[PDB]
């Protein structure tokens, strides 16, 4: 007998356990929650445009997003952490949006969005999850929504032979695409091994669909050896796992799942793949260490590499692991967490009279994904769950039409699980991913080296800048480029003046070297805004359209004299 | 007092949290410090639409060109000196702007750019009869015109103005041009006087310069005066703005009609009205005082009757190092923050204007520890005169080593503090995004939300009378209307479908989808995002929403449901080599 009986109060002076990363949802960014308080410590904008530290509006933000940069919006939902040997390493945070077909990384020791990529000749990246083992060679996103190839407005017809959805995987390290595997049907959500060689993923068109389990060892086979196409002016490898005339492909097997399932979870020791039923009341339970004879051809069916198909209740979703044995299945019609012992739903599934069920907890209301700490890692400790319901109802104060997420701390550390709080957040997160607090290390101020403004550096290199120094504006044509440095009472450039028209970029190192003194930068009527923390060089361009004087000030209140930091941009008129 | 609010606990106050830097506002629940929900007003919301539809463009007006704002300062409109819970206001100093937000759909419903002034700073709302004016700082020195041939501050047209505008309209009612700058700002409980600091008394654009004077001011508002003057028409109007201005500057040292200067030390920052309406009470910042303004006084200030300004000051504490902000807890004692001793300091105001007589008093009753740098505090209701004296919340600039690292960008930390009896207690560290500067709580029963939109609100009615002339009846038409190379799509949303489901156009073609949510049950908002356009919004129960952008790219095109959502559909663009060139 084990009590479920961790505190959860994270009094003043006291630190959290863990990392919360939440997805921002609709909203577009990504956010850090201390566990167990809930509370947010910090909002990392990806797709959304940051009017606070100019993400979206600075020169560095906009390199990163390239010609995405165009778009203010992201719809995100699958956060995770780059792993190494089936642990968190506390590198990388990936993420997808599904509204302009992006994967996002994050780099976890500056918190920062530091690379993008537009997943070529797909639409709606949804599903993401990272390789475990050896390490997070491949993020693998599934592109939702099936599209004509090309997709020139000459067909239409989503039957036609060369209309599909792809499987994709991103190199984590470069931030390229490595290959795209051709399937049939559409993807949902997907997982990886604890090996290397193995991926899933739910699919829900074309009684029964299936997981479509991918052998990546024989894909990166044909890459290298140049057995592939490419599509549209993309050097992607493409590679085709579509059943033919139903012969198999060498990259894929279909495992006929009911019912248009959803979750697709890798338990944290290794052995199955867990695909929620959704409109079946069961998850399917396939055995990983049956995949090699399945593509071997030595199984007669590749239903049997299905080891347990437990009955759990109604509209399972997603599942967990307490890295005891239980598993932790969303019953969306249900409203419930249930607990489940995932050895003894196997022993059912051969015909034991045996009860697999441990416990059914009731949230409020209708629970999408679920999230146990550690449990994507062979570390998974059984510590805490949030369980992420859709409808709120009454669980918080009437804000409007508009209602929150309430995404409910669970404890599952003992034999009982136990709701211990209710976390209203905004724009439907969706799902969400937890590190121990001694996983993950940041950077206090930045290094003056790092890439995330290397090509700033490059641009006052050009202009023969030291950024560490120098206070000085550059004339080039209609072009104005101001470099200063920024500390204690002042800007370094405290005026400056230009013509009506021109297109002025400044550029403003913070050399302060004390750890929380960040500072800011406005152009006031002008649409201009961004963080410079302690060591950054940050750049913003606009043009000076109107004629006059115009104030510029600190946004980062960072000293007693905030209010007097300020510089003025005289405009001569044309 | 209870400070944690478990599973199905509800809270006993809304907090309405500046959203600083970031540009929007936030719903909190007190005492849990939790956020309900945000409310996009001059930040881009990627998830709502906010600044992507044309209802939110229209509200933005030109504005709406802009991604971001700087906001500090939220107040909830009052009748008789009580929150009526109606809207609330904040500021933009980023991009000068004043925005009111309806609290029956916690939405953004007005917004104005204040003309002819940079930097809309301090904002703070009528108490008495009722919110007729909502009252703006512009924060900045400049050039009358601005075109580009006189940029010296010290000029006679170089100056800002204290800005009025009707809080019912959101249009300008009056703009009082004044000597120096404008911080902070309060207004009395009788609807005559409304007070502003100053710190740049001496117009200097350098941080020396704006140290010079040993005192600055708050300058006073006579504003029956002023709505006098304008019913008369003695005024004048700048640039294309129709704005009346009335000049409330010094001649030859001889005070205007409207206005009178109370030296205060130094670069004064907070101005905050006491809740039983006797003081103006001014922070000190780079004096370690407080400045209290008599405002029974005033009256026989502005007749003549006092033969120095500073006769209206009563008390002038000491209270420490960096004195930024004064709250009240109605039972007589205010609380000040600190920003150098980081700390906050609760004192009685009586006592410390019997020791500004000299009858030696201690008036400081506590001092506490915040962590770290306090700038803005605000006690519950303390705006209104019933503040009660329950809870205690100190937005600090530092957060150090309070909360678990996350980078070299760190939180605020918005401390919560039960100042429910003599000694003040704190209770929770709250890390905040972006330095929310400042914050509002209601009672619970102060604020009432809609659950579900009327169809007649004027959030959509242009919208609406958009789909008239098209013919359209937007609770039950699903169809597509073309005009040239405009495609204007409607549909109704309800499970289990979007109301059009596919609809071809021409590359190039301008579309505009229009949805109208017609479930009645509520929380269930509808979403609509086209992929790979940039196009994204909410449709809460029975609100209409639309969305404008251009098909630039041949072939299929998914849409999809966000919100609460299988829900898709298909924009098929034709391509352009197969129309007319
Ligand atoms: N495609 C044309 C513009 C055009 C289109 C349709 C009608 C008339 C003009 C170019 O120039
Ligand atoms: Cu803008 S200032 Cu003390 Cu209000 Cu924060
Ligand atoms: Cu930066 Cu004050
Ligand atoms: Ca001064
Ligand atoms: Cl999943
Ligand atoms: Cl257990
Ligand atoms: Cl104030
Ligand atoms: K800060
Ligand atoms: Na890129
Ligand atoms: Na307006
Ligand atoms: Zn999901
Ligand atoms: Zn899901």
């Amino acid at each position: 007998v084990k009590e479920s009986k961790q505190k959860i109060h994270v009094g003043p002076g006291e630190l959290d356990d863990y990392y919360g990363f939440w997805s921002g949802g609709h909203q577009g960014e990504v956010r850090v929650l201390g566990v167990p308080s809930m509370r947010e410590l910090m909002r990392i904008p990806v797709f959304n445009v940051d009017s606070a530290t100019g993400w979206g509006l600075t020169n560095e933000s906009r390199h990163i997003m390239g010609d995405s940069a165009k778009f203010l919006n992201g719809d995100c939902h699958h956060p995770h952490i780059s792993m190494t040997d089936g642990k968190y390493d506390g590198k990388y945070l990936f993420i997808n949006d599904k509204a302009n077909s992006r994967v996002a990384r994050i780099r976890l020791d500056i918190m920062k969005c530091d690379k993008m990529i537009t997943v070529p000749n797909v639409q709606a990246i949804h599903g993401l999850r990272l390789q475990k083992v050896p390490h997070t060679k491949y993020v693998f996103a599934n592109a939702e929504f099936i599209i004509p190839h090309p997709n020139d407005g000459k067909v239409f017809d989503l039957q036609d032979e060369n209309s599909y959805t792809m499987y994709n995987a991103i190199d984590a390290e470069t931030m390229e695409m490595a290959f795209q595997v051709i399937v049939d049907g559409n993807l949902d959500n997907t997982d990886a091994d604890y090996t290397g060689r193995f991926a899933a993923a739910t699919c829900y068109n074309s009684e029964r669909d299936w997981v479509v389990v991918f052998d990546i060892h024989a894909v990166e086979a044909a890459v290298k050896a140049g057995d592939f196409i490419t599509l549209g002016d993309s050097k992607t490898p493409v590679l085709d796992g579509r059943k033919k005339d139903g012969k198999d492909s060498k990259f894929t097997r279909y495992v006929p799942v009911p019912k248009n399932p959803h979750g697709c979870n890798t338990s944290s020791d290794g052995k199955y793949f867990i695909a929620a039923g959704k409109l079946s009341p069961t998850c399917s339970m396939i055995a990983i260490d049956k995949l090699p004879d399945l593509f071997a051809g030595k199984l007669a069916d590749p239903r049997d590499v299905i080891v347990g198909e437990p009955e759990l209740g109604l509209g399972p979703l997603h599942t967990t692991f307490d890295g005891r044995g239980n598993a932790y299945t969303t019953l969306f019609i249900d409203s419930q967490v249930v607990k489940w012992n995932m050895e003894e739903a196997v022993r059912a599934y051969k015909g034991e009279k045996v009860n697999y069920i441990k416990q059914k907890l009731d949230v409020h209301y209708q629970p999408g994904h679920l999230h146990a700490s550690l449990c994507e890692t062979n570390e998974a400790d059984g510590k805490w769950l949030v369980a992420l319901s859709k409808f709120s109802k009454d669980r918080f104060l009437p804000v409007g039409p508009l209602h929150p997420e309430n995404d409910q701390l669970i404890d599952i550390s003992g034999d009982e699980m136990k709701l211990v709080h209710d976390g209203p957040t905004f724009a439907e997160p969706h799902d969400c991913i937890m590190a121990r607090r001694d996983q993950i290390k940041t950077k206090k101020i930045w290094d003056r080296n790092d890439p995330f403004f290397a090509p700033t550096v490059e641009m006052a290199k050009k202009d023969g800048i030291n950024l560490d120094t120098d206070n000085k504006v550059i004339r080039d044509g209609n072009k104005v480029r101001v470099y200063m440095t920024s500390m204690a009472p002042a800007f370094g450039v405290q005026e400056f003046t230009v013509k009506q028209g021109d297109e002025v970029t400044v550029t403003i190192t913070n050399i302060d070297q004390i750890e929380d003194v960040s500072w800011g930068f406005v152009v006031v009527n002008h649409g201009v805004s961004m963080e410079i923390s302690p060591q950054q060089t940050s750049s913003i361009t606009f043009v000076a359209d109107k004629p006059g004087l115009h104030w510029y000030y600190c946004s980062w209140f960072c000293h007693a004299l905030h209010m007097e930091m300020v510089g003025r941009m005289m405009v001569e008129p044309a």
